[PDB]
């Protein structure tokens, strides 16, 4: 409603004068059709065609908007129409495309470079095509064109043809008021009148009141291109959009409709097409034989003249006339650019239009960048931004760098990398600091990640790093402590917002790129700087962190999904650069295994990978032979184990016969002890030694004074209650309740303090008799019934118990649900027996006990073979339906023992393929979680450990391998060999790789027949030469 | 070049063999050894082939 309230329309209203023909009137209609103000006396009114049009036939089907306006309207009223009603964002550049309005047919290699010029521009700037509108000539070939971009991408070119209302067929078709009209793409060749084109988007059908007559949209598309040309671009750098005139032939005004553009402030650069014909011909051949501008000789401009005067067709002084308007343009000579067929002109239509703009804006450099980065259109910006020798106004590459940062302009920032913009002189604190508010590109939820955070701890709000570095900690957590929440920064924050440069950029480039979520940037800022695994295990970590944020906000699920592929990035090729510096020096190799990353808050890159929960890192083979070395301490040792271990705890002396890698015999016994292997055994002695004696004092009476027995059990218990409290206090963090969180997702460690302090419950009442004695030696059964279990986690170490350990727990799970179903079913005979032998019962709690009783372990195979059908009758009278009741039993035990117990036969045989493929690997992802702990385990035993609190208490009251830089500096070094040696082998595997040389092959044979079809063509003209002068000869 | 010493000269069946069990006795003499895992992979490897 707000389009015919808007936008008007005029109708021919008039004397109706007849001039030649009677019929035929001032604007052309019959004389009685009827229903500027000279001689058409014409009136204004609201309009009543617009819409949609529906074209039916022409091969695909589309849908074009349309408008008819008066040829009057404003420009401005217009642009509010695209904008708004029409939902087309801003162009980034204009293409403004004439001709003839006869129909022509060119070259058919001329026609399919100019036709894949016009659609490859229209889409990488995504610009707006303005044609003549009725598909006639240059406009049927435009057409043409955008028929093959239908049939081969993806796009939708804005497409906005301007064409006379009065000259289109079916006029009467295309009324309505927001209502879909078909429209036919069939033109009768007798009728004057032409059709639309087939493959446009939008009309703005202009009415001068006239019909069959052009003329009527030349001003108000003249007017609406200077309207869009005054509108600021986005990129807001003091410039509009450019626009650009692409002329295909054309006839004697096309000419001045060139001298208008050139002759205009601000200028509009032209590009022109050869092998046309007509005036796109004698542009070509003038703009050629030139010399300087407008010094053109006399042979030359007679030769133009004859050529108007025989390709045009006019007399001498139309000829001169031409030739005059000719030589206004070509005053300006250097808006012109030629494009010509085959030769050195660029070898395409992109080439030549696009740096026609360059040329044409005459911008600042500045002003020109913001341009090609608006079109990511990288390929020419690399020869025309920065082209060879060409100079730069200072300061603008950095703020330019920042727009590359916010649109995923990765391989902009590669030519700014070539200029050397030196990215840590970039990038100041407030620089980063501005980086991270900005809401550029594309989404992003780390405004939603410090939103959540606040909640622990504005629209626009000015998110510090002191705030990133706090938005960092929680999804990193554990003891990473951010190098921007440092004091030092910290302090150098409020005080102050080469000092303010980050010493190594790319390592928090990363960090801003993976909260960005932009991987295609997150790939490029690992491939520069150094620190490489480091930066790889941090970023698969944090990006599973974030795939938990995205449940935890409910974001949608697909971020999940993206996050899942960038941990299996990260993490492979993490594995990837691992498994290549094992292949280069397997000793240095571990030496980057060691070394603390002082950078990433002091942690080793080896402790940030298990916190990673990252399997595939520690079950590479570089990482277990690490491991062993950790496992086997200060010790030589060889393949044989366990045995030469106990000989060294149990005799005394083995000590010297044992292989080391009085003082230093003191500092042999000093670390023997250490070593985690001894550490381990002697820890599991003296567990078995809790067992043996705890066994005794429950099997054995027990008398109201504790024996000695019993009082080294309590030892025990009291030892490793207190040790492992010790480890609590000192686990990570500070808050004390958190500390006890982290001994909590430790599930063995849950378990053992319920029974630390469950035996400590029966001490007491074990301390006094009966009737607290009765239940004192009651719950201890209950004890060792936990320790027994308690001694599986000791299984765990070993090669082969290490699958059974965990494969039953994921047996365990699929147990549960059995158990449901066997319930319900023992539930079912359960009470059907005692409704049926004993119906006569009082209401008692035994019997519910009656229910489970016999059918439970009558499953087990024990039928109750007396009760399977008590004999009766004949004996207390037969409870009348107990025909039945062994009826039911039948039905009980074939349905689960035989179906039941057997269902849970299969379900566990081939979850057992799944689960032993990770046992194998999940076994060494514990190794590291439990040998490290066992170096962090009390120094002597359990019981002697009271000991150990005595030795921590004096040593108290009286108070990674520490690589040297340059030391480390090499170890940089193997790094950046080796990450050259990861993107050597992927574009080789990518090249042998058996589909690649398949798909190679293919477009270089597409070149072969193409080329191979001229040159038999230019030896058959050759052929023919020949012997045509060799008759003459 | 114990591949190309083997394509030449006789016996070759035997010295196939040989060369096989001189590998495997060398993979279980660097398991007696263990100080390089990967050549008791590519000893048995090299008497696999």
């Amino acid at each position: 409603s707000w389009i015919e309230r808007a936008f008007y329309k005029r109708e021919c209203v008039h004397i109706i004068p007849s001039t030649k023909d009677p019929h035929r009137c001032c604007c052309g209609r019959l004389i009685g059709q009827h229903v500027w103000s000279i001689s058409k006396h014409t009136q204004l009114s609201p309009t009543d065609a617009f819409g949609t049009i529906e074209f039916q036939g022409g091969g695909h089907s589309n849908k074009a908007m349309y408008v008819r306006v008066s040829f009057d309207t404003k420009p401005d009223l217009l642009l509010h129409l695209m904008t708004k009603e029409w939902q087309l964002e801003l162009p980034k550049l204009l293409i403004s495309v004439h001709g003839g309005l006869q129909n022509f047919e060119l070259q058919p290699k001329l026609k399919q470079v100019f036709g894949k010029g016009l659609i490859k521009a229209a889409m990488t700037t995504g610009a707006w095509i303005f044609t003549g509108g009725v598909n006639t000539g240059v406009i049927r070939h435009v057409g043409d064109a955008l028929k093959d971009h239908a049939s081969k991408s993806r796009g939708k070119i804005c497409t906005i043809g301007i064409a006379p209302w009065g000259i289109v067929e079916n006029q009467e078709d295309l009324i309505g008021r927001d209502v879909v009209r078909p429209y036919q793409t069939m033109s009768n060749p007798m009728s004057k009148l032409t059709v639309l084109n087939s493959m446009h988007s939008h009309f703005i059908l202009a009415d001068n009141g006239t019909t069959g007559k052009y003329g009527a949209e030349v001003k108000l598309r003249r007017q609406l291109e200077k309207h869009i040309s005054l509108q600021k671009i986005n990129t807001r750098i003091g410039q509009g959009v450019p626009v650009v005139a692409l002329i295909v032939e054309g006839g004697p005004n096309v000419i001045s409709i060139v001298l208008e553009y050139l002759r205009d402030t601000p200028p509009v650069p032209v590009v022109v097409c050869d092998g046309s014909g007509r005036a796109s011909d004698i542009l070509a051949f003038g703009h050629k034989y030139s010399e300087e501008g407008g010094l053109i000789n006399e042979s030359l401009r007679d030769q133009l003249l004859v050529t108007i005067q025989k390709t045009f067709t006019y007399t001498r002084t139309q000829a001169q006339h031409l030739f005059i308007i000719l030589m206004e343009c070509m005053k300006k000579k250097e808006l012109i650019t030629v494009f010509r067929m085959g030769s050195e002109g660029h070898q395409d239509i992109d080439l030549a239009i696009l740096t026609a703009l360059l040329k044409g804006a005459n911008a600042s450099a500045p002003d020109q960048l913001s341009l090609a980065l608006a079109w990511n259109r990288v390929d020419i910006a690399r020869s025309q931004i920065f082209i060879y020798g060409q100079q730069w106004p200072v300061g603008s590459l950095e703020q330019a760098m920042l727009d590359a940062l916010v649109l995923d302009r990765v391989d902009f920032v590669k030519l700014l990398i070539e200029n050397g913009v030196s990215m840590h002189r970039f990038l100041t604190i407030s620089r980063l600091e501005e980086l991270y508010n900005t809401r550029h590109g594309p989404s992003n939820t780390l405004y939603h990640l410090v939103r959540d955070v606040k909640k622990r701890e504005p629209p626009d709000y000015r998110i510090s790093l002191i705030d990133i570095g706090l938005v960092i900690e929680y999804l990193m957590g554990g003891a990473y402590r951010c190098n921007y929440t440092r004091k030092r920064f910290r302090t150098l924050y409020h005080n102050l917002f080469e000092i303010n440069h980050f010493p190594f950029p790319f390592h928090e480039l990363m960090v801003w790129a993976v909260l960005m979520k932009r991987q295609k940037m997150a790939l490029f800022f690992w491939q520069h700087g150094e620190e490489a695994m480091a930066k790889a295990l941090v970023a698969c970590k944090l990006c599973k962190a974030m795939a938990h944020e995205a449940s935890e906000n409910d974001m949608v699920d697909d971020i999940s999904q993206e996050l899942n592929h960038n941990s299996r990035d990260f993490g492979q090729l993490a594995v990837e650069l691992l498994d290549q510096s094992y292949k280069q020096d397997e000793q240095l190799a571990m030496k980057l295994l060691t070394y603390e990353l002082k950078n990433w808050s002091n942690a080793t890159c080896l402790q940030l990978a298990v916190a990673a929960k990252h399997r595939d890192f520690i079950a590479h083979t570089c990482s277990q032979m690490l491991l062993t070395d950790m496992w086997m301490g200060r010790l030589r040792m060889r393949k044989n184990s366990g045995l030469k271990v106990i000989l060294g705890i149990l005799l005394p002396p083995s000590i010297l016969s044992l292989e080391f890698k009085l003082i230093p015999l003191g500092r042999k016994i000093y670390e023997f002890y250490n070593a985690p292997i001894v550490k381990f055994w002697f820890y599991t002695l003296a567990y078995i030694g809790y067992l043996m004696l705890f066994n005794y004092i429950v099997l054995v009476k027990m008398e109201r004074w504790p024996s000695t027995q019993e009082w080294i059990v309590i030892s025990y218990i009291f030892t490793l209650g207190i040790e492992k409290m010790r480890e609590i206090l000192m686990s990570e963090p500070g808050k004390l309740l958190q500390k006890v969180k982290v001994w909590l997702q430790e599930y063995w460690n849950v378990t053992d303090l319920i029974a630390i302090l469950l035996f400590s419950v029966g001490m007491i009442l074990r301390l006094q008799d009966q009737p607290f004695r009765s239940d004192g030696r009651v719950i201890y059964c209950v004890n060792i019934i936990y320790w027994y279990i308690r001694l599986l986690d000791i299984f765990g170490v070993n090669k082969y118990l290490g699958p059974y350990v965990m494969m039953i727990g994921k047996m365990m799970i699929d147990m549960m649900y059995f158990v449901i179903i066997m319930l319900v079913v023992l539930m079912s005979f359960g009470v059907a027996r005692q409704a049926i032998l004993f119906p006569n019962e009082e209401p008692s709690w035994k019997l519910a006990k009656n229910i489970f009783y016999m059918p439970y372990w009558m499953i087990y195979g024990e039928v109750f073979a007396d009760q399977i059908d008590p004999p009766c009758g004949q004996l207390p009278p037969c409870k009348t339906g107990a025909w039945i009741v062994p009826a039911i039993m039948a039905c009980y035990l074939l349905v689960a023992n035989i179906l039941l117990v057997n269902l849970l036969i299969a379900v566990f045989n081939n979850t057992f393929f799944e689960v032993k493929s990770i046992s194998n690997q999940v076994w060494k992802f514990q190794r590291y979680q439990l040998i490290m702990t066992f170096h962090e385990r009390p120094v002597l035993p359990p019981p002697l450990i009271i000991f150990s609190h005595m030795t921590m208490i004096f040593q108290h009251l009286c108070c990674k391998l520490f690589i040297t830089d340059d030391e480390l500096k090499k170890v940089h070094d193997f790094e950046e060999q080796c990450i050259e040696e990861y993107f050597r082998e992927k574009d080789d595997r990518f090249n042998s790789s058996n589909d690649e040389r398949i798909r190679v092959t293919s477009e270089r044979v597409e070149n072969m027949s193409m080329r191979l079809e001229e040159v038999n063509e230019r030896e058959h003209s050759m052929k023919a030469s020949l012997q045509t002068v060799d008759i003459r000869l």
